[PDB]
């Protein structure tokens, strides 16, 4: 199980729930949303690619930045 971080732009709260709603619909992942940092976390072990791919389908500023 890696960890992974992303920004976001969480341009209205619905946001949350979009970028959470596609992360659930790709299956069994761990993510983890900051709305005042702008950001989401990520430690699940769907692989980074997988997920990347899939939840750019939102096309919002939802922008990978981290591996741990």
């Amino acid at each position: 199980m890696p960890k992974h971080e992303f920004s976001v732009d969480m341009t209205c709260g619905g946001c949350a729930e979009a970028v959470s709603r596609v992360l659930n619909k790709l299956g069994g992942v761990k993510y983890d949303i900051d709305l005042p940092n702008k950001k989401v976390c990520i430690e699940s072990e769907h692989s980074m690619d997988t997920l990347l791919a899939t939840l750019k389908k939102t096309g919002k500023t939802v922008s990978y930045l981290g591996l741990e």
